[PDB]
């Protein structure tokens, strides 16, 4: 595509976007243009607007695009073109991704003790409400645990609400403890929205009692 400015739209809350060199009022020179989950390709808006576009994206008195409720189907590319009084072409170039924040991470069905030297289940992490899906991960002793060595063993999961499309994940933590280890270990999980500079939430801990 062409270079944009990356814009991230919070699900549910509204969006302004900017078109850039158009007059403060009207009577402007101005288009929009979207290609978004929503579009066949390009769909053209304009100041005087009118139709079921109305609801979704509106352009505002100073040019600017206006959606009252970002939803999922709003992830795309949004382009403005305009001229001023002077008759100079100004563009405006928008990459939108959208995401929503899942509800504080919890951990199900813990065990309370552990045997050194065999696999123990030592729970299931839960993260509801997430988009785009994210990932969860395991920590021990505050250190990041990782899957398929040290004895250590992870399966995933992932649905999606059927109404709102937002990710529900789950993720089962197995591990095999060394003998001679710390008997109080500290477990803990923790959701990863992968999006850029999101932070992450993390889950109470659980300290299970290890058998020698
Ligand atoms: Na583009």
């Amino acid at each position: 595509g062409a270079m944009a400015q990356n814009i991230t739209a919070r699900i549910g809350e509204p969006l302004v976007l900017k078109c850039k060199g158009a007059p403060k009022k009207p009577p402007q020179r101005l288009e929009w243009k979207l290609n978004t989950g929503r579009t066949e390709a390009w769909k053209v808006l304009s100041p005087q607007g009118g139709g079921p576009w109305d609801s979704v994206a509106r352009v505002l008195p100073n040019g600017s695009l206006f959606l009252p409720a970002v939803g999922i189907q709003d992830e795309g590319i949004f382009r403005c073109q305009a001229m001023n009084r002077n008759g100079k072409e100004t563009k405006s170039n928008y990459r939108v991704r959208v995401y929503q924040i899942p509800g504080k991470p919890e951990i199900v069905d813990s065990a309370s003790e552990l045997t050194a030297g065999v696999p123990n289940k030592v729970g299931t992490c839960v993260s509801e409400g997430s988009y785009p899906a994210g990932t969860l991960s395991w920590h021990l002793d505050g250190k990041p645990l990782v899957p398929n060595e040290k004895g250590v063993s992870v399966k995933e999961q992932t649905r999606r609400h059927p109404e709102t499309g937002l990710f529900t994940l789950q993720s089962e933590l197995m591990v095999t403890p060394a003998r001679g280890g710390d008997p109080r270990p500290t477990f803990s999980c923790s959701f990863s929205p992968g999006l850029p500079r999101h932070r992450a939430l993390r889950t109470a801990p659980i300290q299970p009692r290890v058998w020698e």
